[PDB]
């Protein structure tokens, strides 16, 4: 499963190298450019508790998923790992419960020390 592929593959993009936040890029994107704290990010993306059923797509809801770069708008696994992403890449991001929702949780729908999965693609990002 691609949560197991991550786990044997991924790069360790933490500061701190507690691997916590795992990284593969599925798809390549465009130049060198990557975005800069407080920049509008555009994605879509696919999330799933990792061993769990819960699964939430923003391909769904037919609207990328917007925020702002770097500000906590996210988990702490998004602000480190789309910061990495190029314009147009894809990549597979394997979160411990520690940079998304830790011990607590966020019931009823996020249970307590939930590793999440997420399959991200970088549409956009611009200067606020
Ligand atoms: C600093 O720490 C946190 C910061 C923010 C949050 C709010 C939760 C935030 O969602 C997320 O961080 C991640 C990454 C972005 C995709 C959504 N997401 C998830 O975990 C999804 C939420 C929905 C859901 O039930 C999914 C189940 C499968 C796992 C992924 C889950 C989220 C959810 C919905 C909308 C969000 O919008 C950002 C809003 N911005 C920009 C527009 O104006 C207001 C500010 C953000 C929690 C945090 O907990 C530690």
């Amino acid at each position: 499963g691609a949560p197991a592929t991550v786990t044997e593959q991924g790069e360790d993009i933490t500061s701190k190298k507690d691997r916590g936040v795992l990284k593969i890029v599925k798809r390549v994107g465009n130049g060198e450019e990557t975005p800069m704290i407080g920049d509008k990010v555009y994605v879509h993306y696919k999330g799933k508790l990792s061993n769990g059923k819960k699964f939430d797509s923003s391909h769904d809801r037919n609207e990328p998923f917007v925020f702002s770069l770097g500000k906590g708008q996210v988990i702490k696994a998004w602000d480190i790992g789309v910061a990495t992403m190029k314009k147009g890449e894809i990549c597979h991001l394997l979160c411990k419960p520690e940079y998304a929702y830790g011990s607590a949780g966020s019931l009823p729908k996020i249970p307590s020390n939930a590793t999440l999965f997420f399959e991200i693609e970088l549409l956009d990002f611009k200067g606020e």
